[PDB]
DNA sequence: GTTTAGTTCCTCGTTTTCTCTCGTTG
DNA sequence: CCAACGAGAGAAAACGAGGAACTAAA
């Protein structure tokens, strides 16, 4: 008990709870404490950077093996690109978490960056497998909720060979498991070029401004108004008769700057991922990924969900 | 000729689960 | 050595969106 309110106190003194022999990557342990591996301290950096470029351990693995560095076991790497002793803290289960006192060999930032490609990777199940369909973890179901799942199916007849490519509620794959809900069964190709085309539509749309939220004109009537402000106090208390005209003629120089700024400033601008088909695959899916959230299918109609609302007005 | 469907096994990254062992603590 | 126990490393089993055949209706 007491050597345990001990633990903790070593803790929440900033101190590593784990120093096992070979626990501590990128870290030596001397005394009780641990100190900066430079060696390992360079692999994490190059695991962490390669990692949120490819976000897939997987492939991460098979990276490295080409870099001719020994390679780990999946979750090692998993562990590694998660928890925050890397980038700086210590923690007891829950019961205390708190900086410590270690150099920390990854930025706070590049690590909530990387605890972010986890976190989506958690909720699109597959979506790294080489069989992700572009629509993948996109699709729900109005009917029964469940999502909507890719499937194929291939059959030939004679010589000649069919292929289909659907997207059907689970109810419909899951004969067994669950009876069916009545939504619709989608073609691939058109639920897929249907949503490209809404995406490129919504894309297009945004992207163009309101007047209201695009000075170098609206100054030019700051000093309009300091004209105004200015005659009318001279016929109350004021200056005197010549304290007006040293002022009224430095507003009046300064009009003409900008007169001849906004003139000028006209005639240069009167004489004056966008591309979805050109992304690679799985870019493509990534892309949705980041533009919708969900799209509700009905039947025969389709709601987007978009995830990224836009700049202007709407009604 | 074309599709729509049901079985009955695969796939293969990511996740869980569950022992082994380390080792700091008053 | 006491006693307690959190949690990486590892091995192995579980997940789950998708897949390949082949067969029998529509
Ligand atoms: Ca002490
Ligand atoms: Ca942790
Ligand atoms: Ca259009
Ligand atoms: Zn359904
Ligand atoms: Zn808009
Ligand atoms: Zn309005």
């Amino acid at each position: 008990d007491r050597m345990v309110m001990g633990k903790i106190k070593r803790i929440e003194a900033g101190l590593p709870l784990t120093t096992a022999k070979g626990r501590t990557f990128g870290y030596d342990v001397i005394d009780t404490k641990l100190y900066i591996n430079e060696e390992e301290a360079k692999q994490l950096r190059l695991i962490y950077d390669i990692f949120e470029e490819e976000q897939s351990i997987t492939f991460l693995q098979k990276r490295l093996k080409k870099l001719g560095f020994k390679v780990r076991t999946y979750n090692r790497y998993n562990n590694w690109l998660t928890n925050d002793l890397y980038c700086g803290y210590v923690s007891y289960k829950d019961k205390v978490h708190v900086k410590g006192i270690h150099e920390p060999i990854i930025s706070e930032e590049q690590f909530y960056r990387v605890q972010e490609i986890f976190s989506r990777m958690g909720k699109n199940p597959n979506m790294n497998k080489e069989s992700a369909s572009l629509l993948n973890n996109l699709v729900v179901c109005s009917k029964c909720g469940l999502g909507f799942v890719h499937r194929r199916k291939d059959t030939v007849s004679r010589g000649k060979k069919y292929h289909y490519r659907y997207y059907s509620c689970k109810t419909y794959k899951h004969t067994h498991e669950l009876e069916k809900c009545g939504n619709k069964i989608w073609r691939a190709d058109k639920l897929e070029e249907l949503i490209i085309d809404r995406v490129n539509n919504y894309s297009f749309a945004s992207r163009n401004i309101d007047k209201e939220d695009e000075s170098l004109n609206e100054k030019l009537k700051i000093e309009h108004a300091k004209k105004k402000r200015l005659f009318d106090l001279y016929i109350n208390g004021s200056y005197e008769v010549s304290e007006l005209d040293s002022m009224m003629n430095d507003i009046d120089a300064q009009i003409n700057y900008y007169e001849a700024q906004i003139e000028a400033n006209e005639e240069l601008k009167k004489n004056k991922t966008v591309d979805f088909n050109s992304l690679e695959f799985r870019e493509k899916q990534l892309y949705l990924k980041s533009l919708i959230n969900k799209i509700y299918i009905d039947g025969e109609q389709v709601t987007i969900e978009w995830l990224l609302e836009h700049h202007h007005h709407h009604h």
